[PDB]
């Protein structure tokens, strides 16, 4: 009697997160850069930056890897 | 029904931190340098210098390097 | 019927801050100071004062750079 | 109604604290001299001292030089 | 509604270690000069020692020269 | 027909509690030093007795910089 | 109809108090020398002890410096 | 209508802990020059020995020379 | 009529608990003393059991200085 | 009309951990020994574990020594 | 109405440690001495391994030497 | 008139409980285990395992050692 | 009038467990020993695993070692 | 009435790392001898290169021969 507004909402809030969050995964890397040059933190946080990318780049395949929603 | 602040957002926020950055990045190599001279502080920190320099000015192409946000 | 008392008290609470704030802002860094002569705390809290110092005076332009009450 | 004791708070507690953090100073110097003469410390500590004592002195100067609380 | 143990606690410290730091510093001058005999540490302590004699004798003036606590 | 005891009331009450809240405020300090020496809470405490000092003296300028009660 | 048993109440547990601190805060020096001893803790207890007994008997002057309960 | 067992519980306890700190700082020294021989220690533990000691014996003096249990 | 049992009541109360109370007080340092040995808890439990016993032993005391029940 | 099981039941409780918490802190020690052989903890343990063995021996001797149950 | 599982458990997991943790000092002796070849570690580590196995073995001997458990 | 099925009931549902629940604590040993190697819980978690045991297994013991249910 | 499906659960539970806890071990050496070889964390990793993997296959039998479900 | 995705995700997970994590140390060995030839690093960094690898490659092997998922 209705529509169905559940598959598509979701797939709407991915679309919009991926508008902006790149653009921040590179202000975190100028800033942390920065950090370090100020002796602030240690060194170790750049493998974090490439794992971290690694991750958000493959969400949608890593959750059907394990064979939810197919 | 309204305005999509999350892109133009992000991307005020990355232009403002340009601003101040750099002159920021041209103190700490003053300072640095004036506590070598001192004696305080290893010569370790001259290639820390170049490679947060580097990260900086090449944080949107790693960023898309991987794949996120394309 | 009445009058409208949202506007100017958020106007006056932020005047009432800035009075002293700034006055709280110069003991932080005589104390902070005394502190790393003492041998209590490292050196990385100069960076952190430099950039408080930069987000108090700027917290009016940030909240209009993303859009919000224009 | 009332009486604002915000501003002339934050005025009283910087100009107690300015009565005895000057003797404290001394003492430092007095106690870190001893230690350095008894191979407990390094002498990067002579720089730290005169450092410290610009930034104690120079903290209301400092803040105005950012624009707050002006 | 109370008495003031700022300035006089800062002070009364003070004057208690100038009652046996003159003492420990003659202890060091014997120690090191026993070392030195042994043929255990080189003889760059004596420098050493003379600075370190000017610092303490010269606490309270130096704290002054840098306008702090006037 | 009979007697207003509404703003009596509250104007005695405040002036009850202003009898030994400020010795209450003492207790506060002298034993939150106490626990602070012997190593059982932070020292993020000292900001919080300023600025509760702060609030309580301006209760009554705060409540009517709102407009209330005028 | 009765008796206010407000001020004098924060009085007497003052006054209690005041009997038995001194007295712990001497265990508390002793204490803390014997683990500085034992290599447990660092030195920076040194400069705690001092600050938190100078807040101890100021504790009545502050809380007056600040205009509360006059 | 009871018994007031707030000094005199904090006596008892400085009472007790007096009769076997000082057997612990016997063995701490002997332990400590054990090591020093092994070439597991430097040898700036000695002035550390002899700090501590002060600090021990003018636990209560310090205290009331700075005002508070008087 | 009758018999009053409000006074007795409360005092039977108040001797049985004296019974029993202070074997549970010796069975918690007990076992805070193996915790802190299995390295579960932090050292900050010591101070509690010294002011929980001080309050334990004055309560009769402490409610008779207030002015309640004389 | 009953029987008195309070201070029984304390009484039992305390014999029976008696069993067995000795038998635990022997293990403890060999297995804090062990770590330490490998290198994952400091060895500021053993002084922790001798303060134990001293208040865990010493328990119902410092209840009575504040005066509570006695 | 059932068995008291408290000493004997106690008692079990002594024994079932005592089978394993000999092999496993073992072990470490032979990696530290490979480390030590290598020039990772420095020399310190030896009279460590001596130490933690008179530890070890003396567990049971040290807990009832300070009356604990008798 | 009838059957008494309280005692019976009680005995039934202990009987019940014990066949699985050894078991179920075999579960959470290896599960603890895995997360500690993950390194999401503190090793804490390992005395927590034997006293959990220890009660367990003493259950009967401990409530008839108060006197309850002889 | 049912079926009991209490142990048969518990056991059900734990079979399956052990079905994939094995191969999440494997990978959690694979990943620590990477988190290795890029400085990110220190070298006492190795005895946790040794030490979990110990646990994990003696679960049961420690279980019954105290005497629960026997 | 489902599917069991347990052992097949667990597996699924570990096949997908091995796909990049071989890549992850090549690059590891490379801007480690990097910063070795620049003075920043000591050599004690080839040894563990030599040992993670035996442990990333051993991973399943050395699960097993604990008797773990067997
Ligand atoms: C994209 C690729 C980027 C690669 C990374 C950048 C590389 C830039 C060069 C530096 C490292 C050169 C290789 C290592 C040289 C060999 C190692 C060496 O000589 O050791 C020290 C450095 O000396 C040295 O060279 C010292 C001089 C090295 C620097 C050469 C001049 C550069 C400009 C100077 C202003 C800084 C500007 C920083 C931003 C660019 C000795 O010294 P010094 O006795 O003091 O004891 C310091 C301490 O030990 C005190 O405790
Ligand atoms: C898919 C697989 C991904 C694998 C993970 C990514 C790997 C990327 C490389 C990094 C780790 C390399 C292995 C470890 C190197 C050996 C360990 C080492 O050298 O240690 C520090 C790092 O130095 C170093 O190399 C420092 C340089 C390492 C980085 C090399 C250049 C990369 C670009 C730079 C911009 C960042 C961009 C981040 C996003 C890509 C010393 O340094 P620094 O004295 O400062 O004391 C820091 C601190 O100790 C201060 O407290
Ligand atoms: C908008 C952009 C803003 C950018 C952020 C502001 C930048 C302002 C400069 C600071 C960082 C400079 C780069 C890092 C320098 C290289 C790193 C360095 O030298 O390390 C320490 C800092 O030394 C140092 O320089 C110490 C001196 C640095 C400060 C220079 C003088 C500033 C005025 C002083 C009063 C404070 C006023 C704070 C408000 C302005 C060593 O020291 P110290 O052996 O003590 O061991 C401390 C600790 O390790 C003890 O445990
Ligand atoms: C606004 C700008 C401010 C700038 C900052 C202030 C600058 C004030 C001078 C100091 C640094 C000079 C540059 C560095 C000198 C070259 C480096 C040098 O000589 O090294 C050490 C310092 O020696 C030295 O000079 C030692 C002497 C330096 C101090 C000169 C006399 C000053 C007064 C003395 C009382 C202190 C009062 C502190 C408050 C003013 C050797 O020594 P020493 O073998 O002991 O091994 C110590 C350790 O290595 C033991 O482990
Ligand atoms: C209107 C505006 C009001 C502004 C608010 C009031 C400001 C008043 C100053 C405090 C904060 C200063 C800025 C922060 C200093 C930099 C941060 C710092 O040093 O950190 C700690 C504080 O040390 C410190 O300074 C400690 C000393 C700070 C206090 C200075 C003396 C004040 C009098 C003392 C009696 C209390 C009376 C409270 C009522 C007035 C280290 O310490 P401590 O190693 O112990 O580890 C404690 C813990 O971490 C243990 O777990
Ligand atoms: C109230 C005032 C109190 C003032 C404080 C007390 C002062 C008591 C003297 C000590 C410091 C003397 C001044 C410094 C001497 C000059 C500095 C010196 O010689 O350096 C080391 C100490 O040597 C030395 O003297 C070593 C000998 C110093 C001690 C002299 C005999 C004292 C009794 C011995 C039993 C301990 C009892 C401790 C409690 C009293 C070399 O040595 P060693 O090559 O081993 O490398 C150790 C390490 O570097 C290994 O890594
Ligand atoms: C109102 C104003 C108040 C101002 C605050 C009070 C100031 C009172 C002095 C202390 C700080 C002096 C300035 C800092 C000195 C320079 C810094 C320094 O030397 O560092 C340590 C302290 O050594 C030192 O001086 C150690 C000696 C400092 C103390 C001097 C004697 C005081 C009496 C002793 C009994 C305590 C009584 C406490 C209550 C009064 C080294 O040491 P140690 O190798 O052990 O490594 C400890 C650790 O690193 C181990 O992990
Ligand atoms: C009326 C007035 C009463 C005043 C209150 C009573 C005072 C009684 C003393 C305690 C506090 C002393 C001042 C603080 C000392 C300086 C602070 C200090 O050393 O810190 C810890 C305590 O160490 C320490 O001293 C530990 C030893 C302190 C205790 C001294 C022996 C007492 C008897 C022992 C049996 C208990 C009986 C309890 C009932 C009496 C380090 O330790 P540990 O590395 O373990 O890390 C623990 C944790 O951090 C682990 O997560
Ligand atoms: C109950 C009482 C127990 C007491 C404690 C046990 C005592 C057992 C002896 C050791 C310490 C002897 C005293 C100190 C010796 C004088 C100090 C000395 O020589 O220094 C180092 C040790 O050298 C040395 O002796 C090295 C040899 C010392 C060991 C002698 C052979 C022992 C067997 C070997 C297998 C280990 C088995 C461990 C379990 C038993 C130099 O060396 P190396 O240039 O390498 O720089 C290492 C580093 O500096 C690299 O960074
Ligand atoms: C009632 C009064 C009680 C007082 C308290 C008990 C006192 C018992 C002695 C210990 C402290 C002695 C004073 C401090 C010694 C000087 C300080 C010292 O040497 O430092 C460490 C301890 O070394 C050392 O002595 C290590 C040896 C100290 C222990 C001496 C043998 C005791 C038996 C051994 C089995 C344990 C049984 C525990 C229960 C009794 C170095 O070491 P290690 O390079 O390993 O780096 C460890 C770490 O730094 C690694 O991260
Ligand atoms: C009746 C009396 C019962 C008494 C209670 C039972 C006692 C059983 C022993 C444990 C405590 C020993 C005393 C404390 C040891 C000294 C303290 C110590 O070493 O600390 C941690 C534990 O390490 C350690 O020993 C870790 C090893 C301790 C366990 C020894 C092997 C036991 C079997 C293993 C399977 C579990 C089976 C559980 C059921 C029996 C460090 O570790 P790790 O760096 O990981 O940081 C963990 C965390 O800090 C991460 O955030
Ligand atoms: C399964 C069993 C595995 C066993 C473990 C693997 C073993 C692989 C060899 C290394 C250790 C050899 C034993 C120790 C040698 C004796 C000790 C020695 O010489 O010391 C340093 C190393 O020098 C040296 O050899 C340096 C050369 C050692 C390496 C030999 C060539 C290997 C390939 C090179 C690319 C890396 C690839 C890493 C992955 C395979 C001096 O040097 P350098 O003055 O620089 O001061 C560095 C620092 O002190 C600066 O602060």
């Amino acid at each position: 009697a209705g529509t169905d507004t559940g598959e598509s909402t979701a797939t709407s809030i991915q679309t919009w997160l991926s508008t902006w969050i790149p653009i921040g995964c590179a202000i975190a890397i100028m800033v942390s850069c920065f950090m370090w040059m100020l002796h602030v933190i240690p060194a170790s946080f750049i493998p974090r930056i490439v794992i971290s990318l690694i991750g958000i780049g493959s969400a949608s395949y890593l959750v059907s890897l394990t064979g939810v929603g197919s």
